[PDB]
């Protein structure tokens, strides 16, 4: 009858600030169409502080919802919604406001599940990422090398795998040797701990000709030593900048000043992805990892906190830590947080 969930009640990208959890909130019914889904594990995104910033539509105003995916099972349904699903069923969603006991879910969206597992959470928007993206702007073809940063992050550990399975050679950034050991267990071929081996010597004794992929989650320093490190007719994949967004603008300095000139030098390419326009490839991109991921193909690595100061990340409370977790780059696979029931 009454649920807990978050909701955003200030714009800010500290996420602390701008994040509230409210107690007695009613529990939403859905309509003719829809799944009411009871989430067990959500997933923590790093944009859900440009979503708490305002940043993904300015227009709009809090109060609103926030979280994007969530995993769990349909406990109500509207009757057309019920020529698919059925009441007990295991689904996962890719939606806004997923950080809530209950969510209502339009069937049309939803993806069926075997069960209610954390890993198959981790191919919602991280999986369908790295696919979606390497699948449509990389040009991955064997002996293709890519360069992987935030490699062992929830998108970071596919964009690997796959690249590996694309019969690439890849390189992994990482901030810990705990970190370089499991890009290692993901066949790897140079993981790199950023912290303790300099990136730019590494890439440039190493890979003198350059790379011809660059998957960028970070931004910032490693942006540019990225653009240095292109082959000729090299490609930067822009998926992200994360060492940018808690700030005020959720820019990350970037000594871009020269970049038309170094891309014409080297004929090569800094290309943008936002998921939300690839929905067209979504599916299917879901399909192939599921397939791979409950065959035992495809490490799906969770990180549920297990580890951290306050240990596992239970409760919707638990997503603020969950969050600095994240920011403070302490996590290994994709931050998921479980709702228990
Ligand atoms: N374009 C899209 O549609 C799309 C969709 C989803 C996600 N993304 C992007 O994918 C990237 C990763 O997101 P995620 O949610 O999967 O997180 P994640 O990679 O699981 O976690 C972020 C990681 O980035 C590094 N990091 C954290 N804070 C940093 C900082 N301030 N400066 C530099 N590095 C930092 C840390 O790993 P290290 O040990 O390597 O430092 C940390 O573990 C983000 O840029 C995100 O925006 C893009
Ligand atoms: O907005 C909706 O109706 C749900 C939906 C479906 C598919 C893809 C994206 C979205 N929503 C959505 C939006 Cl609008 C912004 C950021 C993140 C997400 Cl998941
Ligand atoms: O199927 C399409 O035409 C793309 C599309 C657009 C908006 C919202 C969802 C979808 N596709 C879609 C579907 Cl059909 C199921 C699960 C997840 C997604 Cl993103
Ligand atoms: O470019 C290609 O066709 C190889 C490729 C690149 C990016 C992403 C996926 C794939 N292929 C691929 C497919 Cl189609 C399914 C499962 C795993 C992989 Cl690696
Ligand atoms: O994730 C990013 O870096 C880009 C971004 C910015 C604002 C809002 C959403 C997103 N990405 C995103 C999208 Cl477009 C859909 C589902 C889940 C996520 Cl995390
Ligand atoms: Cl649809
Ligand atoms: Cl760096």
């Amino acid at each position: 009858s009454m649920m807990q969930k978050l909701v955003v009640t200030r714009l800010s990208p500290n996420f602390r600030e701008a994040v509230t959890l409210s107690r007695d909130c009613p529990v939403p019914l859905p309509g003719d169409g829809d799944l009411l889904v009871r989430n067990r594990f959500v997933g923590v995104n790093a944009s859900d502080i440009n979503y708490s910033a305002g940043r993904y539509d300015p227009s709009v105003k809090p109060p609103f919802d926030i979280g994007f995916e969530g995993i769990g099972e349909v406990v109500a349904l509207g009757l057309s919604a019920s020529a698919r699903y059925t009441v007990g069923q295991a689904v996962a969603y890719m939606a806004p406001g997923s950080f809530a006991e209950y969510t209502v879910v339009p069937a049309s969206i939803a993806t069926p599940v075997p069960s209610v597992k954390p890993e198959y959470l981790t191919l919602l928007v991280s999986g369908t990422t790295a696919y979606i993206s390497l699948k449509e702007l990389g040009g991955l073809s064997e002996g293709k090398k890519v360069l992987v940063t935030a490699a062992a992050g929830g998108t970071g550990q596919f964009a690997m795998q796959l690249s590996k399975k694309a019969k690439c050679h890849v390189i992994g950034t990482c901030s810990s040797d705990e970190k370089s050991a499991f890009l290692k267990s993901l066949g790897c071929d140079r993981p790199i701990n950023y912290k303790t081996e300099p990136v730019g010597t590494v890439l440039k004794q190493e890979y003198p000709e350059g790379v011809d992929v660059v998957y960028e989650s970070v931004g910032g320093a490693m942006f540019d030593l990225a653009v240095d490190a292109l082959a000729t007719k090299g490609r930067l994949i822009v998926i992200g900048f994360i060492s940018g967004y808690q700030t005020p603008t959720g820019l990350s300095p970037v000594k871009a000043g020269t970049l038309p000139a170094k891309l014409l030098k080297k004929s090569a390419s800094v290309q943008g992805f936002f998921l939300n326009h690839y929905l067209s490839k979504y599916q299917a991109a879901m399909s192939h990892l599921l397939e791979m991921c409950v065959s035992g193909d495809l490490v799906c690595e969770v990180d549920l906190g297990d580890l951290s100061p306050e240990g596992r990340f239970t409760g919707l409370e638990s997503i603020f830590r969950a969050v600095n977790y994240m920011y403070m780059g302490k996590n290994t696979g994709k931050i998921v947080v479980e709702l228990p029931h």
